[PDB]
């Protein structure tokens, strides 16, 4: 009651927090990269959506937030849908937007963000090509 | 028997229990988001199967029910599935269904709830854009 | 406290964790074949492309890259678009590109990789016909 | 959990099936399928905490 009670369990205490190993820590940061390379796609072929109906991609300054609502700022677009080519802006988790930039480098159109770094165009600058 | 039987115990219990210290409370509330979170995308989506095929979406009385069984009040739809897009009806966990709205402020449509804390279009109003 | 607070989860644990089968491993394997077969229709679809405007296919040697960049290899093309017929090269992630042939056996081009068996022209040698 | 030898046979079956083992219902049940379900394509039940057959603990579906 003082012992048994106490003493049997202190073991099977032990002997079972001991061999209970769930996993590891960041596996998560791995699931980042495929969450911004699924935008990657996602971003460049709903860009393409509005380089059909304008014949044409917006502008930095314009950004992405165009896909997202009517161009406000010029060149304007034509049969613009509803909300754009988009529900709502993807918010990269470390407080940075898809920043696109008019015109691309890598081609018609270059995407970048801060990324897990945090860092402005240092070594996560991924959202594009590079 | 009495002493070392016991004040050696008292010692040992109070040893254990002062520091054993598992975890937090409230862990669950966080859950909460993205189970409703995950409704979202899941709601939508949803939705959008039934936008297909009777080009629509279903009225505000007619309810998420019909995304369950077939939209008994008119509007009719066409090719309607086996119970519909969805297995069974998401019933969030505060006394409240997911209300949708015809038509959405955000967009075609828009849904509701009364969320955690339980109150109709307050703070925890989740379950579209706003 | 002791014995409550332990043989009671002891159990409740092995009875959680017994009944909890998730799923198998190696779906994604299957889903490697889908991922090559898409590549099938997207590389000689897009191979005709500059079957097109050449009005025919690149080398072997001057390989795939051609779609991606303008042939500096001979023969030369005429109005070749920007970044050629592709955003980028599909890697096919065992360590091989899509290796074409000039010409190919089964008709105009052929195409092979090493495949998820990582051996070159063994058993894992889509890429086309065979 | 194995290949069905019971006509209709599967194509292109997975090792082992779709599971690793059968969850054994701790009551002395396994989980019954029904084939066709009434609310659906497939029903499943059980005795369940009750040790009944379709009394009041009938889950492993709709009802
Ligand atoms: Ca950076
Ligand atoms: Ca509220
Ligand atoms: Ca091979
Ligand atoms: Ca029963």
């Amino acid at each position: 009651f003082t012992l048994l009670e106490i003493m049997v369990v202190i073991v099977i205490l032990g002997v079972l927090a001991s061999l209970v190993v769930p996993n590891l820590m960041g596996n998560k940061e791995k699931a980042d990269r495929q969450k911004v390379v699924s935008d990657l796609v996602a971003l460049e072929g709903a860009l393409d959506m509005y380089k059909l109906d304008n014949s044409r991609y917006p502008t930095t300054e314009q950004g992405l937030q165009a896909l997202v609502s009517a161009p406000s700022a010029e060149p304007h677009a034509r049969n613009y849908p509803e909300g754009g080519y988009i529900r709502r802006l993807p918010q990269d988790p470390w407080g940075s937007d898809y920043q696109l930039l008019s015109p691309g480098q890598c081609g018609q159109v270059d995407i970048f963000s801060l990324g897990p770094d945090g860092v402005p165009e240092s070594n996560d600058d991924i959202g594009n090509c590079t």
